């Protein structure tokens, strides 16, 4: 395999960590290929669930717990910590809150969260690589609780970073916040990609095309599909009671991606850096509620 940049996988992986059976599991957890039957059933529907008051409550609870678990991981971002050690603590922190870590065995994904360094766009597999000064690292957390998934991510700084890093990370966050700012009943899902691409292009950056935000609730990924680039052809219109993610991946170079032989790790075909942020959103009459927001702090971690 021709690697697109410096970064390499670092094996062996620690034996897959188990989840005590007192935690409720999503379907895919015991499917031998990790397929979700309930997700396959709704495949090829463009039709968007309206959350009940009880759905909202489940989404609120799971998303707040997912925040807590991401806040845990954010505390560990220093040089010499391995993505594995992060995922270990994430895995434990999910157990303590009676949540199943949603990535675990999702289509055979073998770990409990996604850790993406530098040129990795998304879906990095926690491994033995110690984080190095100047790295950017995204941790993507998803928890499953009492039927509901909650999904968020932030990129972080590893020690001191270069001016390029700061600007990519900053800009990626602004792209997310600007798209969230436009969420309200009436808007076309396809519009967020216009706003995201417009601000990224303005700062000299590209928008990854092969990965999209998604609806999320009883299923981990479902409708809508929500592309992050301009003049996309997404279908649907926002309504109060829709829940979905915005999760833009932005790049220092071009937008093209390819997947490592592990079948998961997406990287920039050009080897340049990509940053991502993600929130799960609920549409309300006024605008939208950020379910995965911090409650204790004005800003994402990187801002401090
Ligand atoms: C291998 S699981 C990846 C899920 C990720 N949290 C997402 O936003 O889709
Ligand atoms: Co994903
Ligand atoms: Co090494
Ligand atoms: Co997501
Ligand atoms: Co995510
Ligand atoms: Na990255």
């Amino acid at each position: 395999y021709r690697y697109t940049g410096k970064l390499r996988p670092h094996y062996p992986l620690m034996p897959t960590r188990p989840v005590p059976s007192y935690i409720q599991r999503p379907d895919y957890a015991d499917h031998p290929l990790g397929m979700s039957e309930s997700e396959q059933a709704l495949k090829g529907t463009s039709q968007i669930k309206l959350l009940s008051s009880e759905d909202i409550e489940g989404m609120r609870l799971v998303c707040r717990l997912a925040r807590e678990v991401l806040d845990v991981a954010a505390g560990m971002i220093k040089p010499g910590v391995t993505t594995e050690e992060i995922d270990h603590a994430v895995h434990l922190a999910c157990i303590a809150r009676n949540c199943y870590p949603s990535p675990l065995n999702y289509y055979n994904f073998p770990k409990s969260c996604c850790t993406s360094v530098n040129e990795v766009i998304c879906h990095g597999i926690p491994d033995r690589r110690p984080l190095q000064e100047g790295d950017i690292v995204n941790v993507d957390i998803t928890l499953y609780r009492n039927g509901y998934h909650g999904d968020l991510n932030e990129t972080f700084f590893v020690g001191e970073v270069d001016d390029g890093a700061r600007k990519l990370v900053q800009t990626t966050y602004e792209c997310l916040m600007q798209a969230i700012d436009a969420v309200k009943p009436g808007v076309r899902y396809r519009e967020l990609g216009n706003i995201i691409q417009k601000h990224a292009q303005a700062n000299g950056f590209s928008v990854v095309r092969s990965y999209c935000g998604h609806g999320i609730h009883k299923l981990l990924h479902t409708a809508p599909n929500v592309p992050h680039y301009a003049k996309n052809k997404a279908v649907g219109v926002m309504k109060s009671g829709h829940v979905f993610t915005i999760e833009p991946m932005i790049c220092e170079g071009g937008w093209q991606d390819e997947t490592w032989p592990d079948g998961w790790t997406a990287v920039t075909r050009d080897g340049k850096r990509s940053a991502q942020f993600e929130h799960t959103l609920l549409v309300t009459d006024t605008g939208c509620e950020i379910l995965t927001r911090r409650l204790d702090s004005a800003r994402p971690h990187f801002m401090s």
